[PDB]
């Protein structure tokens, strides 16, 4: 049964025994399956991999508008991955997601995920609609479901202070874990993302944050979270591989 | 026999078949023996480790003021490690070195290393004195010996523009490979060193550069050279094995 804890002083969130914000960064893998058959096979393949959090990319699921189908898929994943936190993420079309839902539908989808008791966390996008996000965060918390809030820029890297402000806004909206991913156009852009990470974590955060500079040029941002302050990083099962990611994180954690 | 190449197209220096500035950053390990028996035992212990350049920290050598002893030790190392470039480095007292030498002794020590034919590269400190550096750079080049020019700040990180200007000065003085190492006092300081690395690489470098932010906090500067533009990194036998592991992953 879902249960999470969080410490503002330690800047941690504990979900299904995993302490996000302590020790080495956590590895998140994303499950993408079009049908229930695909979701089940992918979860089995993922069971063989060394990761910490399973993200289900619901926007890749064809039957997302059928509540019963979404519940069936979530249950199938939970049966295979019984001891790792499950993050429910519908990436909206606006945010690069594979299909479109209206705001109301997206909110209802996330509320249904909270109600199911099958997921430990939900992802809500920063620019969804502040009033609905606040209401949904409250609903999630009332049911012991934690909230990751996300923002993506697939084309550029905003100024450091703008990245910081977005992470602060996510905190303000009640996110348990603010998350941002930006695309570098130059090497300096990767450093901008790391600078924002350090400034946020040292000055404003009272919880864990997740940050990433995308593309091969920004890979170092997926590896250096322990020193700069990103609490988790994404790896690929089938990007940097989960095995290589753990190898490097382990090296950097050694005292 | 000593010979090196260098190109301003891909910004490389090739020494004993090793192309510095191409692909993944190169790993340098340092020999710090006090006596010839320590130097030989260390070189033998390092022979099978996976690194690219052997640095001899001559300031740790007790008989550094005995010319014959230095030449004997260089020969002993060369005999054991035959397939890797040998970098002769006397770290001066001002730069944190273990012993003190007059400017005159320091320059003569480096000239003697060049003349021996036993070393592929020498390290010269940026603030040794311009006339002395230029003459020694010229002397090394006359004998097919490459020059790494170095600068260290063991207590703080200068501003990015200051770091860039020092690297640029090393290029102007004729360094084949400018090298700088600074100490972070904050995490932002680590990023300042990386920023200087990127700016130097895009604005002024026409050769490989080596940069580092010291301490556990600055470890990412030892790992991320391929993307940010540092051509080499030091490890010890973070370990050399772990360093190669990470560099290989980042090269993929
Ligand atoms: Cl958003």
């Amino acid at each position: 049964e879902n249960l999470y804890f969080q410490s503002n002083a330690m800047k941690t969130v504990t979900v299904r025994d995993l302490v996000v914000g302590e020790g080495a960064p956590k590895i998140i893998v994303s499950l993408m399956g079009k049908t229930i058959t695909d979701v089940k096979s992918e979860a089995l393949a993922y069971r063989e991999a060394d990761f910490d959090i399973l993200e289900w990319r619901v926007d890749h699921f064809a039957n997302v508008t059928t509540a019963e189908s979404v519940l069936e898929a979530a249950g199938a994943i939970r049966e295979i991955i019984t001891d790792k936190p499950l993050l429910f993420t519908f990436r909206s079309a606006k945010a690069g997601g594979e299909q479109a839902l209206t705001t109301g539908q997206y909110i209802d989808l996330n509320r249904a995920a909270v109600d199911s008791g099958l997921v430990d966390m939900i992802d809500l996008e920063l620019f969804t609609g502040d009033d609905e996000v606040k209401a949904t965060v409250g609903y999630a918390h009332q049911h012991n479901v934690a909230v990751i809030m996300s923002n993506h820029d697939f084309h550029k890297t905003p100024a450091a202070e703008e990245i910081v402000q977005r992470l602060r806004k996510m905190q303000e909206l009640g996110a348990d874990i603010p998350k941002i991913a930006v695309m570098p156009q130059t090497k300096a852009d990767v450093l901008t993302l790391l600078t924002a990470t350090v400034e946020m974590q040292e000055r404003y955060a009272d919880r864990p944050i997740i940050t990433m500079s995308m593309s091969k040029t920004g890979v170092i941002s997926r590896l250096a979270g322990e020193v700069f302050g990103s609490a988790a990083t994404f790896g690929a099962v089938k990007q940097i591989s989960v095995a290589d990611l753990r190898t490097v994180l382990t090296i950097l954690h050694q005292a």
